[PDB]
């Protein structure tokens, strides 16, 4: 009868290259900079880069010393941007500062410092509990990047993109991996011949098998390498680039939904941040107590209130055990305390973690040991809902 | 057996004087006065306000003369920031401009800018095609401005936000509203007390009247106004702001889901926000031409290429007339080309109405005339679907 | 014969509150602040005011942590900056810092950090040893400051700007006040006829007296007060600041010659600044020697060399004891160490005492107690020229 | 009997690479832009550099459009700053701009604009009427410059200074060059011993040469080139620039008095800037009518009056024609109308003259032709006072 299309679901990564992904590994990296020596230190510093500047703007309450200047230009040293012919120099850029310094009992039931909804999300289609199509683009990012710095392909640039669209099924489920896109700033030794077989040997095909997902990468899947053009000259000239300008890419790719709070520049007392955190540790346990196998979130809060006004599980007809979403949410709300204090306090957030979250991802990273990723509340739903061990 | 819990979904939205907000608006002014004198203006303006600061960065080609300075403060005192006693003033603050002005046929077939994924929602649950949190939460922004602009409540200043928690059905349905939070800045001549009385009745119980939702409002709802207590000063002082940082609000309020890009400061020609436009556009049609109750369409893009990479049609289970989503998607493709250059042309985006969008949301917007509002393609999709007009 | 004109000569002074001068003192209270924790803190720092914004730019090497902001708000608020009314309002102005913060023996031989030239001067004329036209227009500037500060005229406001023209004979000496002009910001409630009044018997006539020189301001002397009417908006609205604009106001006020560097902003290991309190203590020890009654003395400097490459003694016909100025300046090389580390140690340079050399002039300060004021080589210059004590 | 030093006079100059003559140079390059479009533009334009940055601030009022990012970018490339490895990169730096462009019968009795005292000078010694030490300097720092971009001494880069010392005689005249100091920014391919070669060969001699003063270069003079080592980094990086921070270098070196006033960023109508032309005018017609050997005139203004308050002739006992300086002023008085209008109209001060004023001197420039050098009032002069013509 009437025809059917192939529905086609596209998740991006970028490199820590990316000109707002250099705003957000600033702001986090001033904000470890300050929790290394004030555990307590209140953080909402915001980046700005444009041609040859760096601008940091916001407020700090802490009783650390941090020299802000010296950290900004080691960061773009650390990613790459150490030349005028690269298009962005560490050494050379200018660096403004404009931020205000000035101007358990209680503690578990201070307000949120906001308003605001926050999502978490997580899926058992992979290992670390991710939607496939961001986790393979972030495994792209970081392998870019990776080649680069190790060398495994010369003549690469910091700066870079990566895209992934999979081909699902009528049940909403993963079925192909359909096209990569792969974008990367290069020395002008190099044109996209070189980078088409260098990146698709030693990126796409190298991902695919790291991430065993050979089973969903056969047959003909379409490759475009640098498909643009020349890319010599990247970072922030040309392109502007500021914090919490990839909150998508720092979260589920689009497959889960977001409540718009950036995470990056914000230290744990900002639900934005600790909220949403809260929400991925929320999700990946009840995944993993075998409650369902995806599940999505929503935490909201009022100023003031230390309660939220707002809790939300969704489970897309997942949910297994004969168990409604209603009765997930209680388990939820009998086994989770959800005050922001509650949430620094039980997954200790008040620690210097946060630079190594401001690219390639805050959630499923096998690489790092992050506190919101831990599955030790699976004992708790399954006794709350009064199931097997 | 197991406890059930009621689920409660919450969106927010920012008045104009929300320092996310006036940098939205900004860049917007910007813009629109560029498109006013060069319908062709290439425009990627990203504002940034802090305490007595407002920082333009990014780059524009154009033939057009305006002056950035002058259109800042004047926004800024339309807004109402017009006094340090108010926290900013748009005569007397700075402003500073870091931009660069330098360095149908074959038009249809122009590539992406950039990669990229967008996304389009529309629901039959409210006239303007918009989820009910997000539409009160907006309705209550709006009004809290036209209250203070139309001196309905006096002593009121520019910043505020709201939030709307629904209760919903096991059925993903709204049921009820359970709790509305507004936090409006103000003179030191009035305090929370004389706000919860003036809000409740010109702001909140106003909007529940005009919006026709007296049968959600029954019963019994909690209202928290400025909970925090005082809001005397507000705007960029002790809150930066930056373009883009409201993308939620601009949006669904986390109805549907989002690809991370922002919207202002962005001509037609940028894919972030054209095919977020059509993306709406298409998910309206859909939904007018009787194929659904509620639609969200994913659309991504590959940088150099006109045609799209993926398309993702989703309708929740409200699929009407035993049609699938993969056979409305097929629809889609017969009836829209989503290629850049036919969305502007088809949309006629290539003049002045982006400043009216930068606050109180860029869709269901019954107070403007948007042509990505317009259902004019219900007969193009049932025709292509082979169903009666 | 041919009709003879007098010559008359002119020199001026600001208030604090003139934009260049809050430069130059805000320059100086960082350098105080670092000097105060640090007194080997290298400073090179300058500041640039201008609508709505603080911009301090330079360098440091310093292992003092001082707060920069905070510094700047406050040194403003002091000044008298506290209302976006006045104009600029040290609580809510832009404060953006651009400072980058890296990257005896031996002691008196190091080389002077730069090339440059430097004047001092001394005139037994007043008792300060300063000319007439410049000590009267710094006491007119303080004198308008006091009024304010102190409330003996209300409604006046920081920004100020005063002249003094005084008739000279044939013989370059000073004979008869001329010309008075004083400019003041003032509150709405006055006007210049109130200020007129005010201003002529608070500040001119006062300060005539307090200066003993009724003898000098007898006869006809023209007075003007606001003679561009209005100046209810001042400071750096509409008039830019920038550290080291007003050079002559901070020396001789134009009776003597300049080098052209500047002087706040620069530590003591700067010869822009030490050599020139050098040459000031030189000179006032040779008029205070009686070796003549007005003295200018040049000094110069290669980068690299702690011995000057050149030394100028200049006492315009008014030496005294049958001795030329090359002989004085034989004296002048027999009693003074003008190698830059010998100044800073002969001088005790290594203090906090500069904030207060930033407005109202580095010489001739009967309010401080200031190192290169100190007449206590005078036994050494006559004993060296074989003169009686 | 007691012992006799030799005065040794200095003045200094600094190539168009110098932080602060870049700053002077961007100024008047943006007032020239506004002058060529609109000859009446009211220009107050200040420039700041430092490490990356190029911070542009001040007042416009004009009818012109220019686009100021360019036009400080293609200075910058000018001047030879072209790359991150010579520390200042015109094509990749930050460029800021922070300037406010809003909010003959009576036109020869305008107030002046603000007060001031100007001094101007003149002197036989050389043909273009300048002290011989800072004409030296600035041939050097001229020819400095030509050496580079000539490419007659190779790997020179822009930042450079030079200082002239030369002795002087009882009577306050020159009697002989005792040392020429030179440091120049290089490439790392060179080091000091082939500067000091290349540079005393071709920059010294050769201007001692060019300048007709082999006569007063006998004998023995100390030359130190790169005294303090390698320059390879030069330019705003570690060393802030300001627009008029170079007024003694724009004008006498030191020779003649200064009234402050800076004279880059200045329409014609600051009498900062036109009564010191003025004053250099009326001392260059006063040496050339014969009247004396060398003369400064000092010039005063209150604010809304267009009559001077001041103005001081003084001729150092060089008088001739037994005429006083009071004799000389009287017919200056005479031939001279010094209100601001008839300056710029006697002058005809409104053209895009001012960029090449912006280093290497306002006066004496044999290569420029400039109205304030003109010897046209002579004979007016000499008729005054009744002297044969
Ligand atoms: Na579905
Ligand atoms: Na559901
Ligand atoms: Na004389
Ligand atoms: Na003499």
């Amino acid at each position: 009868a009437q025809p059917t299309a192939v529905r086609l679901f596209t998740s991006e990564s970028v490199t820590e290259g990316h000109p707002d992904k250099i705003c957000d590994a600033i702001s986090d990296t001033i904000l470890d900079a300050l929790l290394e020596k004030d555990p307590q230190s209140r953080v909402a510093v915001e980046t700005v880069v444009t041609t040859g500047i760096v601008h940091v703007v916001g407020e700090v309450r802490t009783s650390a010393y941090v020299e802000i200047p010296q950290l900004v230009r080691n960061k773009l040293i650390e990613i790459g941007f150490n030349s005028s012919e690269v298009g962005f120099d560490g050494r050379t850029c200018g660096v403004s500062v404009s931020i205000g310094e000035q101007s358990v009992e209680e503690d578990d039931r201070a307000g949120a410092g906001d308003q605001g909804l926050m999502f978490g999300y997580a899926t058992n289609e992979t290992e670390e509990y991710m939607p496939l199509p961001i986790a393979l683009a972030h495994r792209l990012s970081r392998r870019l990047t990776q080649v680069r710095k190790e060398g495994i392909v010369p003549h690469l640039r910091p700066d870079g993109k990566t895209q992934v669209t999979f081909a699902y099924d009528a049940q909403d489920r993963p079925s192909h991996l359909d096209t990569v896109v792969i974008s990367t700033q290069h020395d002008p030794e190099v044109d996209r011949a070189w980078l088409e077989t260098q990146l698709r040997e030693h990126v796409i095909d190298w991902v695919i098998k790291d991430a065993g997902i050979e089973d969903l990468a056969t047959g003909e899947i379409t490759v475009l390498i640098n498909p643009s053009g020349s890319f010599i000259l990247g970072g922030p000239m040309g392109d502007a680039g500021l914090t919490g300008r990839k909150i998508i890419v720092d979260t589920y790719g689009g497959m889960a939904r977001h409540g718009g709070g950036a995470f990056s520049g914000k230290d744990p007392s900002k639900v934005d941040r600790s909220a949403a955190y809260a929400m991925r540790w929320v999700a990946k346990n009840i995944v993993a107590a075998g409650l369902a196998d995806r599940a999505e979130v929503q935490v909201a809060y009022a100023i003031g209130r230390a309660k939220p006004v707002g809790l939300y599980v969704e489970t897309f007809d997942t949910n297994k055990e004969g168990l409604s979403d209603e009765q997930i949410q209680a388990a939820v709300l009998e086994v989770f305390d959800l005050r922001p204090a509650a949430i620094i306090r039980e997954l200790d957030l008040l620690r210097p973690i946060y630079a190594d979250t401001a690219a390639y991802g805050h959630f499923g990273r096998t690489d790092l040991d992050l506190p919101w990723e831990a599955i030790d509340r699976v004992d708790e739903l399954r006794a709350a809902l009064k199931l097997a061990l």
